[PDB]
């Protein structure tokens, strides 16, 4: 996770 949440989104993945 980038968000340092718990939890990866679309765009996030991308980045994960
Ligand atoms: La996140």
């Amino acid at each position: 996770d980038k968000d340092g949440d718990g939890y990866i989104s679309a765009a996030e993945a991308a980045a994960q």
